[PDB]
């Protein structure tokens, strides 16, 4: 009877497939029919069309990873006015446009990981670094990058951010851009790619142009990144239990459907996971707080290498 919609940025990417599977698995254990559906490409119109669709069908809850902070707001607010529980995972909208943000960590946390991974691989205070992710308008990544760039200028002033280009979650376009940066910048020391499509594309671009001495860190799935790690192209990268993330999003949504207290400070017990807690929106850097509105932070983030890459199954 209760239907929950789980919308990714796009389909075909291993990151969203894992999260969607963990969501449907969670819904099945709760007796909830979770419908996993997303556009073939990350666009505003793509998700809005779907959001409006699940609303008209009368879905009870919709969990969405936004491709734009304010792009989905008119459709999300329409849903809540009809009683549709709106939650966000991975990528957030505006805090007033949703209810809960199932976040994998604060921008300071994930922004620290990107810099720490880079500093450990470059091992010199004077170098040239380049950023390379999906889109300049996406929410989650731009929040990380801004905190990352701020952290770099404070902790590594000798580092020169020479460029910042995009791939738009396209495996083809990401490869072209990655090669272009590598060609145009022969003095490049490191590439920071906080994107599941950008990170393996950068590693591939390094191997295609046979460029060594190049630190390549970022955020992607161990499934895709595995060949590049074994060959030594990527010594270190990071992510999180995305399967668990999709699992939490459903459980939290279920707590809203069953009228449980989920204000800032309250907790919730999840089987096989433990204790999650509603953190304030200030953790993301937001100036917005409300009753029944907060951020659920993931318990643990993971650093991947050649030692523990076969440990996680998504
Ligand atoms: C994990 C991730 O960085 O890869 C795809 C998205 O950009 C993402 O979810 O933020």
């Amino acid at each position: 009877a209760e239907r929950i919609a789980f919308i990714p940025k796009l389909v075909g990417v291993g990151f969203f497939t894992s999260g969607g599977n963990g969501a449907q698995e969670a819904g099945k254990a709760l007796g909830i029919d979770v419908t996993y559906d997303g556009p073939t490409e990350p666009s505003v119109s793509g998700q809005v069309q779907l959001v409006n669709n699940f609303v008209n069908q009368g879905y009870d809850a919709i969990i969405v990873s936004a491709v734009s902070p304010d792009g989905l707001c008119p459709a999300l607010k329409r849903a809540m006015q009809r009683g549709v529980k709106i939650l966000t995972w991975d990528s957030d909208t505006k805090p007033e446009c949703r209810s809960y943000y199932i976040n994998q960590g604060t921008p300071k946390q994930l922004g620290s990981m990107l810099v720490e991974m880079a500093a450990h691989q470059v091992d010199k205070e004077k170098a040239k670094v380049a950023f390379f992710y999906s889109s300049p308008t996406v929410t989650d990544q731009n929040q990380w990058v801004k905190e990352a760039k701020a952290k770099i200028s404070q902790e590594h002033p000798g580092w020169e951010i020479v460029t910042t280009q995009f791939g738009y979650n396209d495996a083809t376009k990401s490869l072209q851009t990655a090669e272009g940066i590598i060609k145009a910048y022969p003095d490049l020391d490191a590439i920071i790619a906080p994107d599941a499509n950008a990170l393996p594309a950068a590693a591939q671009a390094a191997e295609n142009l046979k460029r060594n001495n190049l630190a390549i860190v970022g955020f992607s799935t161990p499934n895709v990144m595995r060949p590049y790690v074994q060959r030594g192209t990527v010594k270190e990268f990071g992510l999180w239990d995305v399967v668990q993330q999709g699992k939490i999003s459903v459980y939290v949504a279920n707590a809203l459907l069953k009228n449980m207290p989920m204000n800032v400070g309250d907790s919730l017990d999840i089987p096989g996971i433990g204790k999650v807690t509603v953190s304030p929106n200030s953790e993301q850097g937001y100036h917005y707080e409300a009753k029944g509105n907060g951020i659920v932070l993931l318990p643990e983030r993971v650093i991947f290498n050649k030692d523990n890459i076969d440990k996680y199954d998504f």
